């Protein structure tokens, strides 16, 4: 294991101040044009757009344009001019310095894996929500596919299992996964029909893929409002702070080009322009950045030492979701 903040320190602990309790959302194939907060034309965030609090960063970019790649790129100490997918696994992380500095760390997965994040951490931290022996939602849909907000049930458990330590969640969402837009949200979700059903992108009428695609992140804009909604009944005993950003986006038809995964050479702009949402109590006294601040996927690990006041010398000048 390649070493990349052992000089890591937490300003203060949790039984000398309040104990923080965080939620990152990791999301999958949001784009970043298709948020109404961005400017798009149709309302695909409805329930974020109620709560007090919520920051939308309009330029973001991801590190690379796969799951494979983003995902260990977000938690690492490298910045994406450095960092490389070979080697990822074997480096420290900031998953990796939060945990030895004592904060209970926990990655529940509705999507694939960690990707390699947490393989130096004990199994036990990582949970499988694809599955119903841990997802209690997932008869919902003619698919029996489990959803997203599965992920929140049973939180309070872990919370009384570690009852006064700081917490970091890791939500791994199915997110908008294609190809098959069509499976990811529920009926109450439908809003634009009629929607893309096949396999074969290119072959389905283009505003049907729309659709599909758009009533998908009607879904996830639920989730993460109801993400909020569950920080909120812990604000009194913990400072609760929320963080989604997408590991990638996703082409929508443009000149041809369906799904992700381009390298980065010649991937376009859709592939890597992602929301960010940051919610916070505003009892914690965290400030977020300006809205339109210039970010990418190298945000994410000073955001989450910040967030837990560790300090590192090898993020010291990085720009951070908040200040
Ligand atoms: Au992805």
């Amino acid at each position: 294991t390649i070493y990349h903040a052992k000089d890591a320190v937490q300003a203060t602990k949790p039984d000398m101040r309040k104990p923080r309790l965080v939620v990152f959302v990791v999301g999958e194939t949001a784009r970043a044009d298709h948020v109404s907060f961005n400017g798009y034309e149709r309302d695909t965030f409805p329930q974020l757009a109620k709560i007090d609090g919520v920051t939308n960063f309009s330029n973001v970019t991801s590190c690379g344009t796969s799951t494979a790649y983003s995902v260990p790129c977000m938690f690492s100490y490298l910045g994406a001019d450095e960092y490389d997918v070979d080697t990822a696994k074997y480096q420290e992380n900031v998953l990796d310095t939060l945990d030895r500095l004592g904060v209970s760390i926990l990655w529940r997965d509705n999507n694939s894996d960690s990707k390699g994040v947490m393989d130096k951490l004990p199994k036990a931290q990582f949970a499988d929500y694809k599955s119903a022996t841990n997802n209690a939602i997932c008869n919902t849909n003619p698919y029996n596919e489990c959803r997203d907000v599965g992920m929140l049930v049973g939180l309070d458990d872990f919370v009384a299992a570690n009852n006064g330590k700081d917490m970091l969640i890791m939500l791994h969402q199915m997110g908008n996964h294609g190809p098959a837009y069509f499976k990811r949200y529920d009926e109450k979700f439908a809003k634009f029909t009629p929607v893309c059903e096949g396999n074969e992108l290119a072959k389905c009428e283009h505003q049907s893929l729309i659709n599909a695609y758009d009533n998908a992140l009607l879904a996830t804009d639920d989730f993460i409002a109801q993400s909020i909604q569950w920080l909120q009944t812990h604000s009194n005993a913990y400072d609760v702070s929320m963080l989604y950003v997408s590991d990638h986006g996703e082409s929508l038809g443009e000149n041809g080009v369906y799904l992700h995964g381009m390298p980065n050479a010649f991937a376009p702009k859709e592939q890597r322009s992602v929301p960010a949402f940051f919610w916070t109590d505003k009892q914690t006294g965290i400030t977020p950045m300006a809205t339109d601040t210039v970010l990418t996927h190298d945000a994410i690990t000073p955001t989450l030492l910040k967030l837990f006041d560790v300090t590192a010398d090898k993020v010291k000048d990085r720009t951070a979701f908040i200040r």
